[PDB]
């Protein structure tokens, strides 16, 4: 009655089409990658690297399990092409493509039963070409479960692979040029050029290539190294207004002798079609806190501690009695923040006393309403929510920094844009682009739509100046492809979500900026 | 009131007072770019002769002719008046400003032929012991400025030479210049207009507006000459062009249960200067400012009736406070033309309770004006500094929702510049007008808190063009950018809700002609 119930598209909204991965080569000094059924060369190194980067995960200290392992992808020959003692590769879960051979058959064709069955859980075939293996590898069984899908094999999987709608959906593409001389090789192996046809709008690039290097084969081999990415200009706006932050800002000094350089006036731009979330890659995200407490917005919701019992800290500062004190906020509990951002969305003006109280039906309820008109009439232009109040400010433990947000919806597809006044570039904007693109999300599922672009106006953009050292370490970073938001399950209210609903996957960040 | 209004502080006409005055360049080259030999114009080509005349004795919108309250003037080194016959002498139509640094005022008048000439000529003529830039001073003054409504600068190589460098060239509006085939004419002096991306052309991109087809003059010779109409490139009105233009072109189209089609895109944001009395004006179509200078005035003042702006002439307000679409609303207790607490009403009370527009709302509800403008003056770099009308609250009590519904200020240099958010945005007819809303506003903020005017940033949400504008707003994007024009207040209030529309006037304001379709 006063929670905004799901309609029956819920999920049909996010559903992931197929699950994104990276592709693993090898190639010689022509671009040949082999005749048919062999790899004549061999390269110890080279073999070391693909052992490695297809069966390891990210997190440094887990094994591969059915709960979380790595997967691999690979077309039939390929698989006929490994020698019946690796079969299947270990560690991984093998995905052949035929059009002949069942998972039955594959797995028949091993010696001893012992592993006849011990590889039971490791080997799955498909009817069909790597979009149907990426179409399968995106249901509930392999999501999340599968961390990363490698295509490692077939001049004829690899042509898919680089081509619509597959190309779309390679993270990175990992090449080793093993340069020996060869006519073996027959199919070439071509990275789309930028800027043609081929491309479909994506801008292959090397994010690290490595020195020629020689394999201890005695045979002194020539090879090297490549990870090509496709460039996400996305989050190069956010480098880019950094840098020229930092470069051409304007340095002012607090009252507590912060330092802040800044600018005024900026806008980004970020796609949400097809479960993309942007989450920075050159830093990561602390995607638990947005979550959680964009939840919390949404909930009207004004006492703090319940993101601390989370493990969500944000708010611990602006919750102290001190704090509150030092606002006149005397009556106010400790963590009890006040009728600050999500009170105003959902009870804009009503009424505050403490975080107890309840609130159903108060105030004006901005997002209830942004909600059916969005289902009714979405071409209306006034489907904006805000929490600047300023006759609630002063009862506020501090006043909104996103304080405003409007949706407009085109071809089915909801965007977003959100105005924020004051934005701090090291944590504040990357937080927020995740925590507006979430609810964007989220808004969409419960209208009936589907996610399009996240537009951001910041006011007062500004790196601190203690961030200049560490924003400029990261400024180096290349940008990565960003992940993809897919929901485990669904809620039939909105305000019924919970943190462990979307799992995000495909996240690749770098390292912590080394300091 | 008093207390209750904005007291404008003491430099209240220390940062908005106009330095140097805009203006236009006429000349006369030869194919290798000779101004003359330093003695004279070896070459008179009649019909260059007759536009020399024309553009700078004629005004904007003819059927008027120059007049001691309403004429041109023309700036020229001592030499180059020197060089006009005695006779022909002051240019008619015009106010001769002449450089020298030898004569004075009286000293050119004693150079007529008689008593009478002097007596005739006496407003028509004035010497600055200066340069262009001492000229462009006094130009600007009160007397001048605005009574003089186009200054070209008429000539001398020194004064060219000024003319086309820092800081007198931030200020030509254009150039005016008539190649002539002179034979043989070897003269000195040349005239060079910079080049873009160089050093000198200091920033400035120079571009024809306007070129002729090689022409023959129905002289003696049959001299070939041809014309030329060069402006500084105006990024930040193609900005908006540019737009548009991508709206009518990639634009999604809709239309509402009106049955009113438009085409539009979400998301963007434009930037303008108000460096140095600069406004914003677009130049490719003609801006309603008298209405858009009285209406800001009207939201400042914290007004909510209409009908103070249809008793000015001005009815931007007179569709949405009708007695129909007033009651179309539920706001059948309004009386007609009182839209209820629309933009300024939130902007001086954010929160107050209405009644009718007639009520006293004093000390009612949140100031934010009010005190945007103390924490600016004690405060600049707070990060808060904005005001809101959108108000969910007050929204079904208003008219309508305000369309430009959030702006905030920023410091910096001493430079105020302020931000917009508007979410519907009518790019044919809407922003333009608030374009010019947000320039004056930011204009009027800082000189109510000794600040100088900096950038004015707009941020559109849904922008669209109107299915019944796209030829015509086709049209207009033929049309190339002009310099935008400027603001000077020919006057002061005690407090900021004092200003009336009188109190100012936009100078050398050059819109293109009317659009070719009804
Ligand atoms: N040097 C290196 O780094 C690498 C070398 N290679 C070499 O490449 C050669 C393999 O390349 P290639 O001949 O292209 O073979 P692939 O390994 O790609 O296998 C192709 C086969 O996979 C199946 N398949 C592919 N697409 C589809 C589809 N859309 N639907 C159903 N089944 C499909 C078919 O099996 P079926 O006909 O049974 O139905 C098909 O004939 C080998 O010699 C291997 O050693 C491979 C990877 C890397
Ligand atoms: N073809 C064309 O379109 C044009 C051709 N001409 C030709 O050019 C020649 C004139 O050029 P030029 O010799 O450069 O003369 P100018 O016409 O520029 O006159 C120079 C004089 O102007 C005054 N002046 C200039 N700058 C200053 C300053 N900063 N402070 C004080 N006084 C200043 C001085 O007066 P004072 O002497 O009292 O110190 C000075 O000597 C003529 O032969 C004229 O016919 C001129 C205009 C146009
Ligand atoms: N950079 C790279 N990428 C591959 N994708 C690859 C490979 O892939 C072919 C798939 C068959 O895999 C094996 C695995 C172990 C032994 C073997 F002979 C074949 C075989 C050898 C080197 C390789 N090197
Ligand atoms: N394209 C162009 N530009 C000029 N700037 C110009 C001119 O400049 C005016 C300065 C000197 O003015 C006179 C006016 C009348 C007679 C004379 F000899 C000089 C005079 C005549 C033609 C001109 N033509």
């Amino acid at each position: 009655l006063f929670k905004i119930r799901m309609p029956e598209t819920v999920a049909e909204g996010t559903r992931l089409a197929l699950r994104a991965f990276s592709l693993v080569v090898a190639v010689d000094e022509h671009g040949g990658i082999g005749d048919g059924r062999s790899i004549p060369w061999n390269v110890p190194e080279d073999m070391k690297f693909f052992r490695d980067l297809t069966t390891k995960l990210r997190g440094k200290n887990v094994k591969p399990s059915p709960a979380k392992r790595n997967a691999v992808v690979m077309g039939r020959k390929t698989w006929d092409s490994i020698p019946p003692k690796f079969r299947p590769l270990p560690g991984r879960l093998n995905v052949v493509l035929s059009s002949t051979l069942t998972t039955q058959h594959l797995l028949d064709g091993l010696p001893d039963e012992e592993k006849r069955n011990l590889h039971a859980d490791s080997i799955v075939a498909v009817n069909g070409g790597l979009e149907q293996a990426l179409r399968l590898l995106a249901s509930p069984n392999y999501t999340p479960s599968i961390e990363t899908v490698y295509c490692i094999g077939g001049g004829s999987v690899y042509a898919e692979a680089l081509r619509p709608p597959c190309v779309h959906l390679l993270q990175a593409i990992y090449r080793t040029t093993i340069r020996a001389s060869e006519s073996s090789c027959s199919v070439f192996f071509r990275v789309p050029e930028s800027g043609t046809e081929a491309a479909a709008g994506i801008e292959w690039q090397r994010e690290t290539i490595s020195e020629e290097l020689t394999s201890a084969n005695g045979n002194e081999t020539k090879y090297y190294f490549e990870k090509l990415i496709p460039r996400n200009r996305e989050e190069e706006q956010y480098l880019s207004l950094v840098d020229r932050i930092i470069r051409e800002g304007n340095v002012k000094h607090d009252r507590t002798g912060v330092g802040t350089l800044s600018i005024f006036g900026a806008q980004m731009r970020f796609s949400l079609r097809n479960n993309r979330l942007p989450l920075l890659t050159t830093k990561r995200v602390f995607w638990r806190g947005v979550c959680e407490e964009l939840l919390w917005f949404l909930r009207g919701e004004t006492y703090a501690k319940k993101l601390s019992d989370k493990g969500v800290h944000i708010w611990d500062d602006n919750g102290s009695r001190a704090f509150l004190d030092s606002r006149g906020l005397t009556e106010y509990e400790e963590m009890d923040l006040g009728p600050v951002y999500g009170f105003q969305w959902r009870h804009f003006g009503a009424a505050y006393t403490h975080h107890d109280a309840n609130y159903d039906g108060q105030g004006v309820d901005q997002i209830k309403a942004i909600v059916e008109t969005l289902k009714t009439n979405p071409d209306d232009r006034r489907m904006l929510f805000t929490a600047w109040n300023p006759s609630a400010l002063p009862r506020m433990a501090l006043p909104p920094c996103h304080l405003l947000a409007q949706f407009y919806v085109s071809n089915g597809e909801l965007s977003c844009m959100l105005y924020q006044r004051s934005c701090d570039m090291g944590l504040g904007v990357p937080f927020n682009i995740a925590s507006y693109a979430l609810l964007t999300i989220l808004i969409a599922k419960a209208t009936g739509l589907r996610p399009g672009e996240l537009v951001h106006t910041l006011g007062d953009a500004h790196v601190y100046s203690n961030h200049v050292e560490p924003c400029n370490e990261q400024l180096k970073r290349v940008p990565r492809a960003f992940p993809y938001l897919v929901f485990r399950r669904e809620r039939e209210f909105l305000e019924d979500y919970e943190e462990g609903d979307m799992e995000v996957i495909d996240y690749a960040p770098y390292p912590p900026i080394s300091m």
